[PDB]
């Protein structure tokens, strides 16, 4: 009993102690260090030792969910995009090799998917999870219940989909939070800089907010269409902080998916994840 | 806009940036430093500068909610219980003077009540708020909308109520959330040390868990009865971490309050707070 879980993303580092029965205690959310004067490895070390002293844990099982391409066996970040500077090469097993030899590392979306499936039951046999946020990532659980990470650990890096040579942009470069916030300013949305306010303003009938959301949702849908064509999944789950919007998110994306598929093509239902925040923390220990 | 809000408790320090429209962003929640080799002052300073850098805020309006007797004018902790060691004398106005002259400091319950009333409207003219958690605190907003803190700032230190000389224990020593954890252990509840698990177990028919909850609720009700008698409030709000149990906590307490009142005595409705986690973060800026 008493596992330590840490979920690292470009915006926040989340942590908690989880028991054998899936009960979460001592949740701790902090703004991600810049990885320049403040180090993610130092913050991760501090979180582990804090939980160790707090609960007198000897060689505890530590689970690590992280953005970036993850080599599970190595416990290492083999490639990272630009969101987290100087991240490539980060090895968590070596970092904590004095506190515990029991360290697991997974990609953020694999963790989110395993977590969501640990907490909620679905009829669908094939489930693809796509998270929207700082970055766009993916994970697929097949009919035999297996998640394939790829020959080089980079399966489902869906942010790399749909490179437009004339715009020099990937899916991620048009649909991640930093891109949407730039689209809000370009769209004429001066009201706020926060995505929830954009959603709120659109619910109130602000035409401006709606045009930004619909155009952005057009690109999200295009990416989902490619995922659908390839996997033919029973269910597509949308994860990430924006998952909080629920049906107010689905209503903008879901209908648009049909624009990139043939008229009689049946695609999977598109839904937000039921677990809106702690999914990856449970997933990294699975 | 952009106000910095920090809520310091014996268990955790929560922080967030809040805008003019009451939108909460960059929420953070860390375990409370031990205040020995790790200082709360340093962490608060660290949290404020971090938000200043992230948003390029100059002399930002800073709000501080804290457990302990608070001298609002001085912005200082005048007395603290045995929860946070070396807390007495902590002065937040002085500590943050190098960053902003706009600092406000309040007791955690005053902040909770002001916070809950800022996000939720009630018909009741007089509202008492009691929080259950690491300790037990209280606050009273009268029919004139004013909260009287007392001649020596210790008004509504409700944890000192009902001292029992045969047991050498106060209300706070029998009804504090951590007193409930001690009671679960002494009552033979080995299944877990997590209070929500005691609630789950009782819902599923665990008689030992039901007994621990009813005995504990009896002492909570007793304290509420004294508060009701003095104030005759229009509403009693229950805040604190245990407030997340909502109606499942109320069903244990409300009926029992009548046991310490006369047969035809009408007491106020007792409800959990609506803003469960962040009430104090909104309240400390009022
Ligand atoms: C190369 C890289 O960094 N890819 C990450 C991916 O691992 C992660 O799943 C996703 C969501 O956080 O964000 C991408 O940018
Ligand atoms: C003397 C003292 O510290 N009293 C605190 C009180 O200020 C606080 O409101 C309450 C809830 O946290 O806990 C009590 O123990």
């Amino acid at each position: 009993m008493y596992y330590i879980a840490i979920d690292i993303g470009g915006t926040q580092i989340k942590s908690a102690v989880i028991d054998k029965q899936l009960n979460m205690f001592d949740y701790q959310q902090i703004s991600t260090p810049d990885n320049k004067s403040e180090l993610i490895t130092d913050k991760v070390y501090e979180i582990v030792t804090g939980y160790m002293k707090q609960y007198q844990l000897i060689q505890p099982v530590i689970g690590i969910s992280s953005a970036g391409v993850v080599d599970e066996q190595k416990g290492e970040i083999v490639y990272a995009g630009p969101t987290i500077p100087n991240y490539k090469g980060t090895n968590f097993k070596r970092l904590l090799k004095s506190l515990s030899p029991y360290v697991k590392v997974k990609n953020d979306v694999n963790a989110a998917l395993l977590g969501e499936l640990k907490l909620h039951q679905y009829q669908a046999e094939r489930i693809f999870c796509m998270t929207l946020g700082t970055g766009i990532g993916g994970a697929y659980k097949n009919n035999q219940g297996h998640i394939d990470n790829g020959e080089l650990h980079k399966a489902n890096e869906v942010g790399y989909l749909l490179y437009r040579p004339t715009e020099n942009t990937t899916f991620e470069q048009r649909a991640a939070t930093s891109a949407l916030k730039k689209r809000m300013i370009a769209g004429g949305f001066t009201r706020s800089t926060h995505v929830p306010v954009l959603f709120e303003a659109a619910e109130e009938g602000d035409d401006i907010a709606k045009q930004i959301l619909n155009e952005w949702a057009e690109d999200v849908a295009e990416g989902i269409a490619q995922i659908q064509v390839m996997y033919d999944p029973g269910l597509i789950l949308i994860g990430g902080g924006i998952s909080e919007q629920g049906d107010n998110l689905i209503k903008y994306i879901e209908p648009k998916v049909a624009h990139y598929l043939p008229k009689d093509y049946v695609y999977a239902p598109i839904q937000t994840t039921k677990s809106k925040n702690d999914a990856a923390l449970y997933g990294c220990l699975q």
